[PDB]
């Protein structure tokens, strides 16, 4: 395969998807020329609520509403991810089984990766970047709510001192959900090719967008096995949640993402 | 009126990803070049040698098993761009589009199958072969068990003369099924199926204004071919228990798990 051509269909695929690029949010998250509504306490969540900023269940109280507005925005990435993935090159040659296995044991990778381009140490952004809600007021939610969002945060910052860009996220998302490792994946061999071709892209992308950056390449093959175990324990917060909070709800899909993880 | 657009959608996605029409497959069976006629170990092997066209060869009635396996699978990958070509289907969330595929293909194939087969055998090979049903009968069991109800179910089916615009609805009413295991989201698939079949009732009374009782009695031959495929997947079922020598392609393992 032609690596650079290769390489900028999968950029095109990706800004083609996914309507938050790092390099729209970064612009806002830094002022460029409307600010973002901020959201740090009840009165301006409900305020954002209104119509400051934006079908879920009835008001409870403001953990389990934020816990449910989380599922909302996965539900949402997780169509992105699945048309992104089915514009990479021999993913929708894949039987139709794979292609599931492949998003179902990937998406929260991808998220969790993407998430740091929305994000900064104080906050992220909400509703395709018209409002940013404070991570102290993430913590503030009582456990176990506060507890689940804060890793994703230390990820994010360690993630974004790499100082990608939207054309190497592209590949590395691709990267994240083209893995032959996957339970129950039925054309290994094939996957394993495809993954190997991105990361191929990816290690001669590297080369041209960041020539002095030491060790980049390897640090990103890390932070994929760090992903892998951070979703390990996303997975395990969100069943013990299942578990103990009984009356809050999980979204379908969600449940059939997390029902064979352990 | 809307429905007749929404026919034509489904039709014209069934023009685009089936490699054989009914339309096609009776041209070809009704008589340039006629097929290649396969109906004894000798012309199979002529069939084999480029007259007409797997793991490694054991026997006859094993290689035909292989041959029908192969067969399935390719009709599954055209499915599969069948539904993807219909825009409700795409719709859906990948999962549900796994789980109408796993349990529909199957009904959808013995339904499509009706359209290359005759009472004396079917085409293969994209019509350039011919195997008589008399060979499949002389299969060892389990072998020919196994072909044999799906001539019987082909010839009562195809008195009903369906066009390829009929079997473009029909089709569509198989895959989208609100009633297969372990679905997420039952009501919109029940939604689709219910548009699936008003278009369907509407297409047989402007192409078969003459054909009494047509739309009820092709609900119930979707009963007949569950029940078809039910029988099927318990003679699969055998198939793997006592044949340990003879392989399942794992696509067809993943259908048949359970
Ligand atoms: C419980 C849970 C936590 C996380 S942590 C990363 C976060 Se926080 C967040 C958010 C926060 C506040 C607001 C609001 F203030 F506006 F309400 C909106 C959005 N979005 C993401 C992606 C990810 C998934 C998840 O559950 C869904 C699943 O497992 O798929
Ligand atoms: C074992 C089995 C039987 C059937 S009966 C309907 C038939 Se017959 C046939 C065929 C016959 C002869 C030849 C050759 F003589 F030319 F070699 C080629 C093709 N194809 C089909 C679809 C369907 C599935 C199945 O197993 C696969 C599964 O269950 O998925
Ligand atoms: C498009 C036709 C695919 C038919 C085989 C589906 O097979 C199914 O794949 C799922 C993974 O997607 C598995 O969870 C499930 O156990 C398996 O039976
Ligand atoms: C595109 C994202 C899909 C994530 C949910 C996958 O969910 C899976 O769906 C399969 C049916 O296809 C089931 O066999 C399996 O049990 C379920 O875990
Ligand atoms: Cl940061
Ligand atoms: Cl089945
Ligand atoms: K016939």
């Amino acid at each position: 395969a032609d690596l650079k051509a290769f390489s900028k269909h999968i950029y095109n695929a990706y800004l083609k998807n996914f309507n938050m690029t790092k390099k729209k949010a970064r612009s806002i998250l830094t002022g460029k020329a409307t600010a973002p509504f901020v959201i740090h306490d009840i009165e301006t969540l409900w305020q954002a609520e209104k119509g400051l900023v934006w079908g879920l269940p009835p008001y409870k109280e403001i953990s389990v509403h934020v816990f449910y507005r989380c599922q909302c925005t996965t539900v949402e990435t997780v169509r992105e991810l699945t048309e992104f993935a089915k514009s990479i090159p021999s993913f929708s040659s894949l039987f139709l089984n794979d292609q599931v296995t492949l998003l179902k044991y990937g998406v929260h990778e991808a998220i969790f990766a993407m998430l740091a381009s929305i994000v900064n140490k104080d906050g992220l952004l909400v509703a395709n970047g018209s409002g940013f809600v404070t991570r102290e007021f993430l913590r503030s939610l009582r456990k176990p709510f506060s507890d689940i969002i804060e890793p994703k945060f230390e990820f994010a910052v360690k993630f974004n001192a790499l100082e990608l860009d939207d054309s190497d996220l592209a590949l590395f998302i691709a990267a994240i959900i083209l893995c032959g490792d996957r339970p129950g994946l039925m054309n290994v061999p094939r996957v394993e090719a495809i993954q190997d071709t991105i990361l191929r892209a990816l290690e001669f992308h590297l080369q041209a967008n960041h020539p002095d950056a030491q060790y980049l390449f390897p640090k990103l093959l890390q932070k994929m096995a760090d992903l892998r175990q951070l979703v390990t324990e996303h997975a395990q917060m969100m069943q013990r949640i299942k578990k103990t909070e009984t009356e809050t709800s999980l979204h379908p899909l969600l449940q059939e993402i997390y029902k064979d993880m352990y």
